[PDB]
């Protein structure tokens, strides 16, 4: 708790005791290493799960998906060692990571033998097997969405003084729609508080009342935001959560904005996204009762690239509500083009 | 907002951005300028308060006593320019700081006079007067409680922690029974959370769904704890708040103890009270079905120096709750002497 | 070795792994507390030296004087336990320290028995004897300079998790004239190189040239600066070293300035000498080739404190050169008063 | 600079002023920008070099090769925008990185076109040209090493080096084979001295003499170690410098070990080479005078991977020297296999 505290705004070097949080979403690339636990038990789990008619796993976040491409060789070799013919295939995730009903069973006992964890686990290869245990990817045709597992892992301990934090995880014996709290946090001082998650960072201020300031989205989950680590969980609803609750929208006075509602058809397809309260270049948003009602988020740019400099709506706190996507700006549901037809603009992917 | 941390149980160090809280209950605040609005307006408060039957004040906290005392002499000189004859007397604060049905009014007009109230170069005095506005102490007869005010102040600024360190203030224009949220510090992470203010420190560990861990009291206020800043506002009663809400007992699951109720008869008199869950020296608390019922906290130390060692109770949980006061050790209401008469021991006067 | 970092010039906070120097010049007062290892062997060495004709020891560093003063009692008691007729008297510290031809011999064997000294180092009782194994002091008549032992010691271990990190020395097995490398640390980074040790602190930077900026001289030694721990020791002249080599002047480009010759006649009688390049208060220096020639340095004021305000220099580059001592503001030799008799100028004592 | 320090063998901790070194070899540093002065000045320099007849550039180090990989596209776009037709093509660094005799001429005047590409990070295309100003890569035939430049840049300033982490370079006016000192750190404390730069990490231990302890290499350059930035620069011979000076072998007694000689023919082709004084896995080294004389470094294993169990040496001192790279474990010149056919010994190709 002994800290370098140096007030950047006022240049105040100080130290003492308290609690400390750090912005790791941008520093995530060079801070984190992940892995499963007991790969033999995981081989037992995948084998047993295969006995339950399980296709694969549709990862909800990039953290888990990046895990499942780490012990694929070791998992396949362990399956080979005990004679289990099972090949795991891992593809690419696509936002918004949808909700899979199945859940990975938990073995009651490990495989009868196997000690490949000693020495060499990485540089291992084995021939494919007819059976495929797919992970993410565009294998929607190979198997439907109802045979895929989802949110069947946990974080018990992470962080190490080895320059590269190694994270311990294991298959859930429980069923949950809630996002993992081991890697979430917020706290408040005076006028400022912020909701922080590995794939979601949210800025909350107190200008007049407690409101929202900004949010960044690297990944597009489908779990639920908690209330225990949420501030002011008393007197708040889901519709005003600009972040959809189904998309893990916090239930706080700090997750609400005036003149705007939950955005379910937003650019939940974009791999990367940010919610900035700024008019996108060359686009001025108006507020007029004459304007149209809400509609699916339309990108600021037409397919031809021409920009639309006139956007309107009825009951918005002007001017901006635009998603900072890689492909451009997506505007909120209330904001709709004033003159450009709503069918001409790049409509957001169906992600309600 | 950029500082570091050095964990105790682990030597790992790392840092960047973050939010930070500090503890200032051990240091009993610190030397602060204590500008109440304007000293001329503060003096003009008492002319009309005194006129409408306010013969004294019951200070809510020790800060307030410091504040009135620190300007007591100057208050006598501000009113020398106009035909006002008052003399302010500030006495030691008796605990627990009972309430005052009156409040300090808010003058609407200023007295035309020199503005030398603040920053005077000394060399000035005032004329004493028979009528006395008694501020706490032993002026119960000189001023009835019904004519005393209380909790009639509101904090505005408490910054300038580098050089000026002024606790700027204003008479709260609003009759508030709750405490002031500004100087409160709190946050929760992992298995830990802790509230903090100018007179109290609170700890909360995720022992089993959170509970009461340890707190210290340097002053027994009689305000109330706001919910929008306390964890789990919903889901706790005021009776199981081991701190009576009357004493600003927080309304949170984190503020409660198994087998212990609100300690209304606790030693809220001892100017300082440290709340620790531990057997006091030389006492063995028992859990017997045949023990006695609740009662006012009996100090573990007798007036003659003898100490009653073996105590019992019917609904306790280890470790026992004993108020570590300068007066000695005081146990909870639930824990009574096994067989030594409660009359002989130093009973805690009913502190409701 | 990891650690914090704060560069106040840019406020750049850093943490990694490497080496960490410290500025301990101000901490010479109470940096260390210790005695030489096996004071019995040092007593044997002192007896052998005295038998060999070592009337005294000329302390080379104030650290050595501190150690000798601290260990005087234990050494005396060791001498008088074995029956040795020797009293070790440790005098004051006079600047500049002057060399001692002789050295402390390493004793072939320790004294037959000196266990009573074990655990009896500071609070040590003994008597006096006719023979005085003086240690520096104002005893030039008694033990002349040529008959004093000097720089015949070494350092084994220093630095610890304590304010007074115990230092263990050793009777130098052989001759030596250089200074101690173990307590030296240095390096260069961009535009700043600093030469620092237990008693000195020298600065340098590249202002279109690597020149001298400021040097703090708590003491005045005569050993030689080692090359193994020096920067840019290639192509530098003694006469341009503002600090002469005879007073332990580093041999580096960073230890010289332009338009100024070596200062061999400066206030080298000053106990504490700090060197800065800034105009002396209450005076001014002109670049006048008609000024005085080279010679002893002068104090800015007269004996009575009269401020000699008129000064000049043959070819100095403004700002001028002056010595800051406890005595007062002393000028460089190249600067002379435009109009002041040499009788009114205090000449810096010069010792060879 | 205010930092801290925590010991590893011990647990001593402390914070204070000083200077701090940081090892970025294993820590893998951070991302860097590598801005080459004014992009148009670089374009003019390369155009003038091509007019002179410079066919390409030899990236001395991996940092400069990454700089050219980051600067290629925008330089080509700038060239095509101006009346210039020359394409820059980069590739992979080949070890050992070879020298070049040419330097990029400093342009007299900037190319006549608009300035819009300060630190332009790609994302602009250009028309290919038959003429190519190849950079490193494998275009040896297209641009012979004769007309390949080498060390044509110098680091100027490291502005915003904590987060922005940008290294700004400019075309050197004068020729210089020397490496870059600004990115070199070193000092000595007690019995350890360490030499390192942006690419190299050398550990020297004092074991009865200042001796090397370990040497790790992530690249293979050909510049030269500056003397001002190393220790014990006297009484050192190249033959005992295990690292050849041609490999920027530091000139210090710390760079030599007894019983061995310079290794100018070792596995310097390795992209990563870690030198450890230890027997190669599955191999035994002995000291036999009848052993083969010094010869090219041989991988401990064979081409098929067979391990040589018996090894001999004429003058080696245990533990034996071995180069630990991804290719495998090697042996020095003095260490020859005791009895093994020379065909199966993977010689290190001569690095001339
Ligand atoms: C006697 C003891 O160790 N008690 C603790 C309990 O207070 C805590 O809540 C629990 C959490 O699992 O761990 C145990
Ligand atoms: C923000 O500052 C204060 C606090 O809410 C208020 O006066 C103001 O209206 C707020 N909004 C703006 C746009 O300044
Ligand atoms: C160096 O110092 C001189 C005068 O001492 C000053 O004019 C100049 O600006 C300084 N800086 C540089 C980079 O020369
Ligand atoms: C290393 O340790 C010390 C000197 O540094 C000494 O005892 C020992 O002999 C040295 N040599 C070896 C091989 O450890």
């Amino acid at each position: 708790d002994v800290g370098c505290s140096v007030d950047f705004s006022k240049k105040e070097t100080r130290c003492g005791t308290g609690v400390f949080i750090y912005n790791d979403v941008e520093a995530w690339r060079d801070r984190y290493k992940y892995h499963p636990d007991s790969p033999r038990r995981l081989a037992a789990a995948v084998k047993q799960a295969w006995e339950e008619g399980i296709c694969g796993i549709s990862s909800v976040s990039r953290m888990e998906n990046i895990m499942w491409k780490s012990v694929e060789g070791e998992l396949n070799a362990i399956l080979e060692e005990n004679g289990v013919q099972l090949t795991v295939v891992v593809g690419s995730v696509k936002n918004p990571m949808w909700r899979g009903p199945q859940r990975l069973p938990v073995p009651v006992n490990e495989l009868p033998h196997g000690w490949k964890a000693w020495g060499k686990s990485y540089f291992v290869r084995a021939a494919k097997t007819n059976n495929s245990f797919v992970v993410d990817g565009d294998t929607l045709k190979e198997c439907p969405l109802e045979h895929r597992a989802w949110n069947s892992f946990l974080v018990e301990d992470h962080g190490f003084g080895v320059f590269h934090t190694s994270v311990w995880l294991k298959v859930r014996e429980d069923y949950s729609l809630e996002c993992d709290p081991a890697v979430i946090g917020t706290a408040v001082k005076g006028r400022e508080a912020a909701h922080s998650d590995l794939g979601y960072w949210i800025e909350s201020e107190k200008n007049d009342t407690w409101r929202l300031k900004r949010a960044h989205l690297i990944e597009m989950k489908t779990c639920e935001w908690p209330k225990s680590h949420t501030l002011w969980t008393d007197g708040v609803e889901e519709s005003d959560l600009i972040i959809p609750k189904s998309l893990a929208g916090p239930l706080s006075h700090h997750n609400t904005r005036e003149g705007y509602r939950t955005q379910v058809k937003g650019p939940w397809h974009s791999e990367e996204l940010e919610i900035r309260f700024e008019e996108c270049p060359g686009t001025k948003v108006y507020v007029e009762e004459t304007c149209g009602t809400r509609g699916p988020s339309l990108r600021s740019t037409t397919a031809s690239g021409r920009v639309i400099e006139e956007w309107c709506c009825r009951e918005c706190t002007m001017p901006p509500l635009s998603f900072r996507a890689k492909d451009g700006c997506w505007y909120g549901m209330e904001i709709r083009p004033r003159k450009e037809p709503e069918s001409n603009l790049v409509r957001s992917m169906v992600t309600a």
